[PDB]
This record gives C-alpha cells, structure tokens and sequence, in this order.
C-alpha cells in the first residue's frame, strides 16, 4: 500500500499495462521475478542473453527483478532517446561485475555465451586479445565506456594462448650496424603477432623498395632456384615454404607475386621478403603480382590491415614499393617467368624492356597482361580459340592458348612459362607438353596452402637443380585469428545482442574439396573500376 518510485518514459496507461504482463510472468506471486520464473517461457530458454538482460536489470543485487526495475530496464529499450543510452546499455551487456570496465574474462565469458561452438576456445581468446589491444587507450589492460564508445562509433583472463606483445622493436633491434636487417629477430617478434614501429617498418619498406627500383624488367636468374607462386598473406605458410625450399642464405628465390591481400597477415610477409630482399639482395627476387597495387588493396582488406597495424603512411609507403616489383623473369635461359602470362602486345622478351613499370597497373596493355592473362580453360584442347581471347573470369586481359604459348617458345628460344595466378588443388599444374621438347609448355605454381581456410588445398614450388624441376608440396599450418576485415568484436556481436534483446521484449507480446573455386569467382574478378 505504499507509492513506488520509478524512473521512466512510459506513461500511466503504459505503465499499468506493462503491469499486467509483469503478474502473469510473477507466478509465485511474490512480487519479484526469479531467474527460473523468466525460464519458464516458450522461446525464452534458448535465448543466450536472457541471463546477462536479467542481471542488468537487477540494479540491487537481490537476484530477483522487483516492478520498479522490470518498468526501468524496459524503459531502457524502446527509448528513441538519446545514443549515450543505447550505448549505456551494450557496454553492460559485457560489463558482468558491473564495475563500468570490461575484462577480458568478461569480454570473453559473454561472447562465449553467444557464439557456443561456433568458435573454438583458443580462437575467441585471440579474437577477444586483439580487440582490447586496439581499444585499450590507457595501458590498464581493461574497456572503459569512454574507449568502448571509441570503438563502437565509425585471474581475469582465460589463458594459456600466447598474448600478442606490447613492445614495438626499435631500429638498433632490427638492424645490426652494418645496415642489414636481422631476420632471426624479425621473424620470432612477427611470428608472436609482434609490430616494429612506424619508423622501422617505413624503413624495411623504402630501403627495399630502392633496390627494387634498380633492378631490370625482366630480371635474368640462374640455376639453381626455388621458384614460387602466390602467398597470399599467409604469414605463417611462408614460414614454412622457405623450411621446404632451403633457407634463403644458402639458396636462390624467385617469388612471381601476389604478397597480399586475401590474408590476414599481408604486411607481415611484406615486411620480412623486403627484409629479406636488403639482406640477400643478388639472390632472392620478387616480381609483380595483380594484387601488388593501389586498386585490388582499397578493395580487399590490406589497406585495412596497415591502418589497423601501424599507419595509413605504411601502406602508401608499400604502394610505391610495389611500383617498383619487376614485371617478369628470364630463368637460366629456358623459363620465362611472369605472375600471369602473355599478351598479345608481347612477342619478343626485348618488349617487356620497352614498358614503363613504375606506376599503377592500367586496366589494360602488356602491364595489365603480364599480370593477369590466363591460359584457356581448355587449354590444350583447343577447337576454334584463338590464340588471344577476352578473359571472362577476371573481366580484362586475355585467355591465352597452347598455340599461342608455343608460337611464343619457339619465336623467343624458350623451355616453357612458369607462372602463378590461378589455385591448384594439388598446389602446381602441369600444361600439355610441346610437339619438340616433350616437355610441359606450361606450369602454374602455387605456394598458399588451405587457400582462404577453405579450400583445403595443397601448396608447392619448383625447385631446380641438377637439370631437375622437382615440385615440392607442403601442407598448412596454424595462424591466430581474426575475425573478417579486422573487425573488432563489440561491432562484430553488438548486432547479435541487438536482435536477441528485442527477441526477448517481445516476450513483452503474451497478454491479449575445392568447390569453394565456385564460391570465390567473384573475387577472382579485376574490380569496378
Ligand atoms: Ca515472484
Ligand atoms: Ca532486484
Ligand atoms: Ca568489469
Ligand atoms: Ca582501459
């Protein structure tokens, strides 16, 4: 029989009527709802967020929700109300001790309430990792409301998965005296997620990319050679590759491109093979790849990778580099090598001399071709194609065909091509034989294994030596997680707490194999330009 006060945006009616349904879910008439009273609903059982809602509401602590704080907290909702609310209420989604910081614990406990099995345990962790590193302004290793509405707007932890390092490696680190660059200590930091500063990357990237600006268009290299296909930002990969073909002190490399951007470690294997181009410069060679400019890295996600790690100034520092990627090599006189393939405009190697390579990829010519030409999807097989033809699958350049590859043979005194472009289940490819050599007139390597997690392929290189082109073939290995385009995972599962919380209210409503080469084709597309 005493007045109860309570801070809302309803008016009486509304607040009579949320009354009637507060009753009939009080069955022990107790006037305050228990946790198993909420439970004993049709679709409210299999709702995740039921417990965390509940909680919140909870403003005293009892365990139990009393009228009062049933009418505020969904006075909470429906609010129209200022942003400062809505976001009030999701940082208490994850703020469980109600302290107003987010612990990782917590940050991970909630998330893990949500995404069940969908994740493992280890992944999450790593996921919940990043996220605080990049949100945490103040160095405290917790979330406060100012650095969550940060991100959003645009003991205590569950160990043991490596934590990513806070110390950003100096340039005395990295570089000995000498100038030269210590991979021994570049790898181990980047292998535990580790960054180098903003001025030592920038160096990595310049000191590099000024060797590349002196080398010729068509490179001339020598047996013996561990050739490579695409990388695809799987850091960890690469790793391995250089364990398979030899170490890069003892042993010549040529890379036919594509460093970046279907993975998430891009800058990483750009930081370390320009690294590694200072330290080994007469002996380990990159060329250019389609991805290795300005337009396919606004589309897909390296352009984000080097804002989220480091600086926007670290990726157009790499985009000058890139410029500066030769276009193709001529291998111990036999191999021409090139990222795609041929172009029409290309008949002698004294044409790939003429080309001015130091600018972006125009959206055709022999630049464009050399880079994405495929050959004929039946190729070898061929029944009025001819030799060029309008690429499809990519959207410019063109598809060539074994006549067209064997004029080129023989016109230029050449073996065979070997390039990278397209994945291979078996991670190479071999091409019909030509008439004379009996030898493959073609050969597509490619160095990513288990391509975009997915397609579960297997990754190779050519190693030549001793007149044997021996291909070696290596399965995957493990890298962290991230989630898709580097979000963080408040943005990620704020849309999820967002649909399950109005699911809940709504309660409110009871009175009255490579297969994946199909999935991905779209983005084996040149983009919009
Ligand atoms: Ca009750
Ligand atoms: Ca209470
Ligand atoms: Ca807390
Ligand atoms: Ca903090």
């Amino acid at each position: 029989s005493y007045p109860l006060e309570m801070c809302s945006h309803f008016d009486a009616d509304e607040i009579k009527r949320l009354g009637k349904r507060f009753k009939k879910l009080d069955l022990d008439n107790s006037g305050s709802l228990s946790v198993e009273e909420f439970m004993s609903l049709p679709e409210l059982q299999q709702n995740p967020l039921v417990q965390r809602v509940i909680d919140i509401f909870d403003t005293d602590g009892n365990g139990e929700v009393d009228f009062k704080e049933f009418i505020e907290g969904v006075s909470q909702f429906s609010v129209k109300g200022d942003k400062e609310q809505k976001l009030r209420f999701a940082f208490r989604i994850y703020d469980m001790d109600k302290d107003g910081y987010i612990s990782n614990g917590e940050l991970f406990q909630v998330l893990k309430m949500m995404v069940g099995n969908n994740l493992k345990d280890t992944q999450l962790q790593q996921i919940v990792d990043k996220t605080i590193i990049n949100a945490d302004k103040d160095g405290d290793g917790r979330i406060s409301f100012e650095e969550f509405c940060a991100v959003v707007g645009g003991d205590r932890v569950v160990k043991a998965v490596p934590f990513p390092p806070s110390h950003r490696l100096t340039a005395k680190e990295v570089f000995d005296n000498d100038g030269k660059p210590r991979v021994d200590i570049l790898k181990a930091h980047l292998m535990k997620e580790g960054r180098l500063e903003e001025s030592v990357a920038l160096r990595i990237i310049t000191e590099g990319a000024s060797i590349l600006r002196q080398e010729k268009n068509l490179l001339d290299i020598d047996a013996p050679v561990t050739v490579c296909g695409d990388i695809h930002g799987q850091f960890f990969d690469l790793m391995k590759l250089f364990e398979v073909g030899g170490s890069p002190a003892n042993t010549r490399y040529l890379f036919l491109g594509d460093y970046v951007d279907r993975g998430y470690f891009s800058i990483e294997c750009v930081l370390y093979l320009w690294a590694l181009k200072i330290l080994y410069p007469k002996t380990l060679f990159l060329l250019r790849g389609n991805h290795e400019c300005r337009h396919l890295t606004e589309y897909f996600t390296f352009k984000q990778e080097c804002k989220i790690k480091y600086s926007e100034r670290v990726y157009d520092a790499c985009m000058d580099a890139f410029d500066c990627l030769p276009l193709a090599a001529l291998m111990n006189q036999q191999f021409l090598c090139v990222h795609g393939g041929l172009s029409p405009e290309i008949n002698t190697l004294d044409d790939i001399r003429k080309l001015d390579r130091f600018k972006e990829p125009p959206a055709y010519g022999p630049m464009c071709d050399i880079l994405w030409s495929d050959p004929l999807e039946d190729f070898g097989n061929e029944k009025t194609q001819e030799h060029f033809t309008h690429n499809t699958v990519r959207g410019c350049s063109y598809f060539y065909s074994y006549p067209a590859v064997c004029d080129f043979l023989q016109h230029n005194n050449l073996l065979s091509i070997l390039r990278a472009h397209e994945a291979q289940d078996a991670g190479y490819r071999m091409y019909r034989k030509s008439q004379t050599t009996g030898f493959p007139s073609l050969i597509t390597i490619f160095s990513a294994p288990n391509y975009l997690d997915v397609y579960n392929n297997k990754a190779a290189v050519l190693k030549y030596e001793n007149n044997v082109m021996n291909i070696r073939q290596f399965n995957c290995s493990p890298h962290p997680y991230w989630l898709p385009n580097f979000m963080d995972v408040f943005t990620w599962s704020l849309p999820f707490v967002g649909e399950k919380v109005t699911e809940m209210l709504v309660n409110v409503l009871n009175i009255c194999f490579e297969e994946a080469k199909g999935l991905d084709r779209i983005n084996e597309r040149m983009p919009p330009r």
